């Protein structure tokens, strides 16, 4: 009938998340360019989301196909449901521990005791938080996990409480922190970017000024604006090999400022002491900070459009899940179950959306997937 087009639509969704997600795990592992804590999470997230594709998602087709009668042994219906919420709790935990992590960095300035396993240590808490949450599925699992001979999370309380714990507080939390980070990190840009205007403009005046005292009043602020940038160079956590080069860059290019301040003592060589238009060093810190701003504005676009698609697709299922129990007396739960049947597969296809966002908006992801698709290393 009409269902003949949508019959296998689930299988497209099982095929995309079991594969296209899988490459994301491959790509982050194989290519050294994508070795970042915020692209580390995505790999872990991708496992949660992939694991859901090859474990939970197959049985939902078997059950949808059987008429929703439970086909398997009754003792294993409290397990398929367990993985499903675990992974789905794990999946949103990864997404919300990407904004709690990335909001943290703009609030708190900085030494890294643990280095590049700041993520792997974080990640384990993301998973072990979600395994903690899902202990109750098998704790009471073996009853209240069957309704009219279908495998269905029928515990009224877990349905209600566990919709917030694994959806509305994680997703609320991330929405809040995603937008505070954007506004905050939009602001840092303007503050840092307006310094190089000050540095260049104030250096224009020193260049074309014939009063020694004018240069003194003019070049005084060059130290200030350079320092403000120095304080404000972005976290992007803070790696051990890159921040020293900025320290040397800031310090080494501060010498030009500081030295030219003396030559205060006195204008013959003041004009030419601050000629950091001759020095290679000064030119790099523009490029290699101004790139670093644009590599955070791109990541925020992807994360916004990954957060948003994940919230907007799981939200139907959870809103009517609660409705199944918050409107127990008045709703028609042949209809709510019908609606619930289909809002999980709206939601189950947020597990495929991630890799497509990456290829669409990350040139590094795009190139590797085809190379993995074509089997090139
Ligand atoms: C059975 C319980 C633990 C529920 C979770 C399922 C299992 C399979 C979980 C437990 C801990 C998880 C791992 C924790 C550590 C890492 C390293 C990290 O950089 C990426 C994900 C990865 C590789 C996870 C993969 C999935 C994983 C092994
Ligand atoms: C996409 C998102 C916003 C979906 C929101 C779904 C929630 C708010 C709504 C949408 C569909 C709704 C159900 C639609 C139809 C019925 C049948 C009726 O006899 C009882 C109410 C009941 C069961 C509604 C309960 C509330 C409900 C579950
Ligand atoms: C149609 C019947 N099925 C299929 C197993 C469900 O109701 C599953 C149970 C859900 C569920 C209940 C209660 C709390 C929760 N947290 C996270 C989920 C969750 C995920 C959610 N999965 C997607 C489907
Ligand atoms: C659903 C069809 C699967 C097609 C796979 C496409 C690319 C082929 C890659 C291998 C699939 C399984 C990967 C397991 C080893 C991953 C390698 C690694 O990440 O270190
Ligand atoms: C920007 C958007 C980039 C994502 C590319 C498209 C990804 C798939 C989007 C959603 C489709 C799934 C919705 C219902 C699935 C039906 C089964």
């Amino acid at each position: 009938q009409e269902k003949n087009w949508s019959a296998l639509l689930t299988a497209v969704v099982i095929i995309l998340t079991i594969a296209g997600n899988i490459l994301v795990i491959m790509a982050v592992s194989l290519e050294k360019k994508l070795q970042n804590a915020t692209n580390y999470f995505l790999m872990s997230l991708a496992i949660a989301d992939m694991l859901l594709g090859f474990l939970v998602m197959p049985v939902s087709m078997l059950t949808i196909l059987y008429g929703y009668r439970w086909p398997l042994p009754s003792k294993l219906c409290a397990v398929w449901i367990y993985l499903d919420v675990l992974f789905s709790t794990a999946s949103i935990m990864h997404l919300c521990a990407i904004s709690l992590d990335r909001y943290v960095a703009i609030q708190n300035p900085i030494s890294r005791f643990n280095s590049r396993t700041k993520a792997f240590l974080k990640i384990i808490a993301v998973w072990t938080i979600s395994v903690g949450i899902s202990m109750p599925i098998p704790v009471f699992g073996l009853s209240k996990v069957f309704k009219e001979g279908s495998c269905l999370l029928a515990d009224d309380n877990f349905v209600l409480i566990g919709s917030f714990v694994s959806f509305f507080i994680p997703a609320t939390i991330m929405v809040i922190t995603y937008f505070l980070t954007i506004k905050s990190l939009q602001k840092e840009a303007a503050d840092l970017e307006d310094n190089w205007e000050t540095l260049n403009d104030n250096l224009k005046v020193i260049e074309k000024a014939d009063n020694a005292a004018q240069v003194k009043d003019a070049l005084t602020k060059m130290r200030a604006a350079a320092l403000d940038a120095q304080k404000a160079t972005p976290p992007k956590e803070d790696k051990s090999p890159d921040s020293p080069e900025m320290k040397d860059f800031r310090h080494g290019f501060d010498i030009l400022v500081g030295q030219i301040d003396d030559a205060k003592l006195a204008k013959e060589a003041q004009a030419a002491a601050e000629q950091l238009k001759t020095t290679r060093n000064a030119y790099i810190q523009k490029y290699l900070t101004m790139q670093s701003i644009s590599n955070e504005q791109k990541a925020c676009k992807v994360l916004g459009i990954v957060f948003f698609l994940f919230v907007v697709m799981w939200c139907p299922f959870f809103i009517t899940n609660i409705m199944a129990v918050i409107c127990k007396e008045s709703c028609n739960e042949d209809v709510i179950g019908a609606l619930l049947n289909v809002f999980v597969w709206i939601g189950y296809a947020s597990s495929a959306v991630n890799p497509l966002v990456y290829t669409l908006f990350n040139k590094t992801y795009r190139s590797a997937f085809s190379r993995y698709i074509q089997c090139q290393y």
